[PDB]
């Protein structure tokens, strides 16, 4: 994988990319489908308790996606969102 989006990764714990990939898998046909859409990101963020904007998701959308959303992508999303509690 991309060596930035290692730069986000790293931040995660083991049990953390476990829960997040539990909860992405929920949103694809395991047996036949690698990303999720552009609505179902803001659906998988909530159910990890993040609470992106509409805005928010477009920029994301935008400056990581190397429509739809991968495994290792959608982490680097979790990554900067998880960053903007306050
Ligand atoms: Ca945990
Ligand atoms: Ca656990
Ligand atoms: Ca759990």
């Amino acid at each position: 994988m991309n060596d930035i989006y290692k730069a986000a990764v790293e931040q995660l714990t083991e049990e953390q990319k476990n829960e997040f990939k539990a909860a992405f898998d929920i949103f694809i046909q395991d047996a036949e489908d690698g990303c999720i859409s552009t609505k179902e990101l803001g659906k998988v963020m909530r159910m990890l308790g993040q609470n992106p904007t509409p805005e928010e998701l477009q920029e994301m959308i935008d400056e990581v996606d190397e429509g739809t959303v991968d495994f290792d992508e959608f982490l680097v999303m979790m990554v900067r969102c998880m960053k903007d509690d306050s």
